């Protein structure tokens, strides 16, 4: 197109203007802000899975694969799962929309939904979204703690551990969600802390 | 980490000295450059899938997702899989190591290999990955446009245009492959021609 | 290897002595009983899938091709997932033993057993996994009925009926779970229903 | 309706009246005939996998996982795979309607028709089905000998052979289609004899 030739345009003149990875960044499909952007780490430094909503499904040959590499033979010691917030994915999980195929790559996220049902059902409607969207980054590094190749790492001694984190579009800013893993203990204790610290919801947004 | 404390002192740092989707970008997990570095495109105009190798396999139920959501749903015009020289899975599909349940997913890429052997058997072996990385691209778009997603797209008179691009590190330059369909006519002939093109080798590297 | 050999004289020796589908059958990869001897039906008019504890994970891409071939394309108007007791999936999924790729597939059935453990917890140990598999089921039914193939199916006006039984190897008898879809209001009560049944224990049953 | 307790009927009917597996049998979900009745094995005896053509394809979760616990969990040292004359999976493939869904899952089977074109091109028209249907269970058992699952049982020592097999519905006489593995070396040898031996073409069957 004319949106093709602009993006040929825009390539050569930013190309004429102008190692080891660290790091597994799990971000989503939507998301405007690139991991390096974000963390301003050199090239190479990051291997980067961009999925929808960013989840690690159980049964994900994709994502697993991504993730066997990272850790076997890449020997990334850092998993980092970013979420976050206005997620087109996540409100896109919420409606009540036929969407097609993707509304069962989105069935996971309505699992998570209902999982948490009471705490979202304690919560005024227009602030749900916001919460499942720091909820379901919680649940996946959960989910990507219980995979069989994070679980053998851990059991066999190798340094792996496992962050779960939301930017906000509005500032910028990494914040931690709380589930941090080392270690299928440390994995469980920060999970479970995470959501209690979540479920406790402002006064002012309680039904 | 020190290295997860530098990485929340880049990205305050970074943040404080601080729309439509009209592309779905198809890039692999270990290239460099974002979308929107090589593109310089405006944030939100990108909606990004990244897997290893970037492949679009026939039944893999994340890329196509991200396929069916882009088209059906976002209503995106352009679809483009951007491969890379230096390509880290490419390198990893050709080596002969058990890398475990990654190289599953890198079958593919060898299905491809053995597909066009004679052609990367009559090239000079150090060679053979950068024209393996080329073909894999026009493969891809291939696979791309051959998916139902597409085809009934294409069929219901959508507007769909499917790109497979090639950067070199070397010149941060994106080269298109050759393969570039807006219609499954104009897909098969631009494939072959792309093949066709691709498969003539230059006489110094022959054996 | 003699194995074998016996393998092809039993089947020479069976075969010297010697159609449109009603039915897709999803059943479990250790079920000792087929689906014909179960239901006396005659050849052709069962299609069969089986997989490890009988599951309809929300993005297996198999399974799912499995359905929407059955109900787009031979028109099939019964969908029976079938369940046994004594389940090496169910007994596999319940244990924490380490047994590799695997576990990533019987995850599912955690999370299910999670999601019931309440009503699990306060059942005998030695009945816990028959328990199982009976929720299984009901949960499978309900991921089936989610699908966007199923939803749509009955959104058109296509005539489709979900089925969710369980065979006890001992006496061979098929039992109704009680989850039993015509459409997605008939499958949210009939669900409702069926774990509400399954949570009034007879105290035989109870620890 | 009256189908189902008919159903329930010939059940009761046929229950009133009235281990360790050594082998791994994948066949297709359009199959008549049962595992147990061509083989005449005994109950137990058989773990089962049945999909739309009897496909091993590199990526899906679903069938390596039954292969993976067949291998490593359940010590099973001989897997099958299984075609059959006018298989309803294989027309499908080779129609060119748009079938939704299941035309992905056909995809590979398409993969293989173009890469044995010139063969199967060769053939009669009304021969060609049954021709694509046994060179698909070659090229099934070669995709099974390369995942890595059986390739490093077959490294660490592992006894594992795998079969590929095709019964005429007319007769029900397994025939061995060539293709017999019991390591990587055994994989290659077999393959392409196999391949080489459906080559040369019996005059009737010659268009
Ligand atoms: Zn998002
Ligand atoms: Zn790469
Ligand atoms: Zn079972
Ligand atoms: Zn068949």
């Amino acid at each position: 197109m004319d949106k093709i030739k602009q993006l040929f345009a825009n390539n050569y003149s930013w190309a004429q203007r102008m190692q080891t990875p660290h790091y597994l960044w799990i971000a989503c499909s939507d998301s405007r802000v690139p991991a390096e952007k974000l963390t301003n780490l050199e090239p190479g430094e990051l291997f980067v899975h961009r999925n929808v909503a960013n989840q690690v499904i159980h049964t994900d040959f994709n994502c697993l694969s991504v993730v066997q590499y990272a850790v076997d033979v890449l020997k990334i010691e850092h998993i980092i799962i970013c979420g976050h917030t206005n997620c087109g994915g996540i409100h896109a999980a919420m409606a009540d929309k036929d969407l097609g195929l993707i509304n069962n790559w989105l069935l996971h996220i309505r699992d998570i939904w209902f999982k948490h049902g009471h705490l979202l059902g304690k919560l005024s409607p227009e602030k749900r979204a916001d919460m499942l969207t720091k909820i379901n980054v919680a649940e996946q590094v959960y989910n990507l703690g219980r995979t069989s190749i994070v679980k053998s790492a851990w059991e066999r001694g190798q340094k792996l551990s496992l962050h779960g984190w939301v930017y906000d579009v509005n500032d910028g800013f990494l914040v931690d969600q709380g589930v941090m893993a080392t270690s299928r203990e440390t994995l469980e204790i920060s999970y479970r802390n995470a959501i209690a610290r979540l479920s406790i919801l402002d006064e002012e947004n309680i039904l």
